[PDB]
């Protein structure tokens, strides 16, 4: 049933794609009817809105994450169904990390779906229209990041928000205090620096409240006890009972995305293949960058599935 030597992730925001799946549902009728299932949790029809537009509406947080949620479960329940191996560690990027806690069973797809949605509204609204910016560094030092966000803050907010790969730090938080640490990087020589397209400026200072949001909206579901252990972004490791891996959610929100740390802590637990189950090849990128050793393999055509299939069915 389980190979302790396999890991699935699970792709977040800048993965989505539109006609993200088209290709796989085209061979696999369940792939639609969960995306049916997580459309009723989150109140959109994400099927229509991830094949057919608008994108402006697929890009806008609030449904990128239902529908990425819905993606990852979708390529994840075709797996389980045609018995691939069980991996013995999950893990999500951001969002990804609560379709890792949807496939663990931690909680119901529709619920998940809610779940993601509000959490998306919450965030949106934390920062209206140009309030925030998002932007990915290449090639510098963590420490020269941490010391230029530090410099670059003044009143304002700006800190790492993703720890993606080494050598791939995002930053963000108040638009004008982004641009100052650009610039200030840019002085430095580090100049390979770019401005995201999605401005919502997630884990940061500024979705401290809108996870006080989360936190309550989390408390009115049920939570089960997991099938397979979820590292979380927060830091690195694994928690335990529904109070912990809530906390671990409400604090994921505001904090940096560890997401070198999750991809070592999986290596370190005996992890050398690692699926990634849902839309794109973004994670099976930065995996390559962490650790070149592990043999990462995205799962969103028909092409990667059925490769990542033939190597590793059980």
């Amino acid at each position: 049933m389980t190979e302790s030597t396999l890991a699935f992730v699970f792709p977040g925001q800048g993965s989505q794609s539109l006609g993200m799946l088209a290709e796989l549902s085209e061979l696999h009728p369940q792939i639609r009817e969960t995306f049916a299932e997580a459309s009723e949790g989150a109140g959109v029809d994400l099927w229509a809105l991830s094949q057919g537009g608008p994108e402006e509406m697929l890009n806008r947080t609030e449904y990128t994450q239902p529908a990425l949620l819905a993606a990852g479960v979708a390529v994840w329940r075709l797996w389980t169904a045609q018995r691939g191996q069980r991996p013995a560690l999950l893990a999500g990027h951001s969002l990804g990390e609560y379709t890792a806690l949807v496939a663990a069973g931690v909680l119901s797809l529709h619920d998940g779906a809610h779940l993601v949605r509000l959490r998306g509204q919450f965030m949106q609204a934390a920062a209206p229209a140009g309030v925030g910016a998002m932007a990915a560094v290449l090639g510098a030092e963590d420490a020269v990041v941490l010391e230029v966000c530090a410099e670059a803050a003044g009143s304002q907010v700006v800190v790492p928000a993703n720890f993606n790969s080494p050598g791939q730090i995002v930053i963000g938080g108040d638009a004008a205090a982004v641009d100052r640490a650009l610039a200030l990087l840019a002085e430095r020589g580090v100049r390979k620096a770019v401005k995201l397209a999605v401005s919502v400026p997630s884990h940061t200072p500024l979705m401290r409240d809108a996870a006080n949001q989360l936190g309550e909206a989390m408390a009115g579901l049920s939570w089960h006890a997991p099938q397979i252990p979820v590292v979380q972004n927060v830091d690195a490791r694994v928690h335990d009972g529904s109070a912990a891996i809530r906390q671990a959610l409400v604090e994921q929100l505001y904090l940096p995305v560890q997401w070198t740390g999750c991809v070592q802590a999986l290596a370190s637990q005996g992890i050398t293949r690692i699926a990634e189950c849902g839309p794109g090849k973004v994670l099976s990128g930065l995996i390559k960058r962490i650790d070149k050793s592990l043999d990462a393999r995205p799962l969103a055509t028909p092409a990667d599935y059925a490769g990542a299939l033939d190597a590793w069915a059980h």
